[PDB]
């Protein structure tokens, strides 16, 4: 009990706070930023050196007939009419549309943070600002006496489940999308065959019953050997990222019930009630506050007291 | 639309016709341009 | 990497093979594309003692960019994990002095 | 009050281990990049030339394709120079770390 500095009231408070946790923004950062990076690198090298397909046409063909054979056999991996590799026809379908599927997973790994921004941002923002102003004002009356409203609010949030289920649902959606991307990339690398080569035929329309076109063409898909490398490194990153996402589901486990242990030195609080050990909104606030304690200077001023 | 335009301007044209080998390059380009511009009018397309 | 990509897209391709004179233009382009795409699989390359150098020569800029990315994550972790604590403690000790 | 705060920080280890772990991660990534670039320059052979073959699918049992092709990788001689200067810079940077 001595003299300590009082806190002036200021209106521009906290310069905007952390509406997301630390490791969750990092996880969505890496999990959306990796496949877009791989897609951009693949498109740069593909538009630099090479086409997507190349077929071996006879020497008596002109240039435009060889270009027709390339365009026809590129456009005819969809329909299963005559490709002579129907056991691996679905790999031939996947080899054309791999970057579209990778970009689709990159888009679907972005919607749960957008829903968290449009649905859970201003409620947690206003509640954090209110509890911070309440702590800042309840510290100022402590030194004037030396010259419980939060204890009921933390009971109010004890019996409510309206934000923790939203947080858990967003994390579970992110986890199952991660697992589906993992099994898809594992399958696409696990084909791994000589499935880039196939046999195409152009005798379909009035070119049937001809004697100039040679009835068989050997075609090869060029960009498969880069796609398999991209799938390997993306699979390795997502497998190393999955234990973090299963670790951030145990909300009452990775919390410490001493974020307001320092405030019982002030004789008015007697704040000891944090025996939650459960899945209430109090256990979510107990972790959303512990990262955000760097904007109450009363906490820093009280940190010097109990250790001497 | 942006993804389709990127892949279309990357790899491929819109149409390709199979002209005989005795044609030159510009005659094959004429056949491509003509049969691309003639899907509007229904004169002789055999798939009416 | 940027200088190498500028000079590579300026003057040259990545591979060039010597096809016979009776081939047309598109058959020579097929031979180039095929032998560029077939340095991965070890079927018939006749230099299997140095096959891993042939694999590395294609993917050198990817590996160099991967090391450039992995040399960036520890400052990002220091920014997301050790910045505001040291910031507030420095401001407090400065105001105290 | 500062004479007790500097005793408070005297018995805590929560930021120095984070700083040391970030520097050690940076050092081992630097050393792995150094040994990789050293190996890639140390191959240095005539490994840019190789012999390719296209007789794989229905082109097997043919009489027009000439069964052997001499191919050469073009951009190797620039990559070796880039690896040399990157290795020299990282070796001079390791004593600072």
């Amino acid at each position: 009990f001595s003299d300590f500095l009082l806190k002036e009231p200021t209106e521009p408070k906290f310069k905007g706070l952390r509406l997301e946790l630390a490791v969750d923004k990092m996880v969505t950062c890496i999990a959306v930023g990796l496949p877009l990076l791989l897609i951009s690198l693949a498109f740069a090298q593909e538009i630099s050196i090479g086409t997507q397909i190349s077929c071996f046409s006879p020497s008596s063909f002109s240039w435009r007939q060889a270009a027709f054979v390339d365009s026809y056999c590129w456009a005819a991996v969809q329909q299963k009419n005559s490709l002579q590799s129907e056991s691996g026809n679905l790999p031939l379908w996947l080899h054309k549309f791999f970057p579209y599927i990778l970009l689709l997973f990159a888009i679907l790994l972005y919607l749960p943070p957008l829903f968290w921004r449009f649905a859970a941002a201003p409620h947690i923002c206003s509640d954090l600002k209110f509890i911070m102003e309440e702590l800042d004002k309840v510290y100022n009356r402590a030194i004037k006496a030396a010259k419980p409203i939060v204890e009921q609010y933390l009971k109010t949030k004890k019996n409510s489940n309206n934000l923790i289920i939203k947080y858990i649902s967003c994390r579970l959606l992110t986890l199952i999308i991660i697992l589906l991307a993992c099994i898809y990339l594992g399958y696409y690398f696990s084909l791994s065959s000589l499935s880039d080569e196939f046999v195409c035929s152009i005798k379909s329309g009035i070119l049937r019953n001809d004697s100039t076109v040679p009835d068989q063409f050997q075609c090869k898909l060029i960009a498969v050997g880069i796609f398999q490398l991209l799938s390997v490194i993306n699979l390795v990153v997502y497998v190393l990222l999955a234990p973090v996402v299963v670790y951030t589901l145990f909300v009452p486990f990775r919390q410490k019930t001493d974020v307001l242990k320092v405030y019982e030195i002030l004789p008015t609080f007697d704040v000891l009630h944090f025996k939650s050990e459960g899945y209430n909104d109090l256990s979510l606030y107990n972790l959303f506050l512990e990262e955000n304690i760097s904007e109450v200077k009363s906490y820093k001023c009280l940190k010097v007291l109990e250790n001497i």
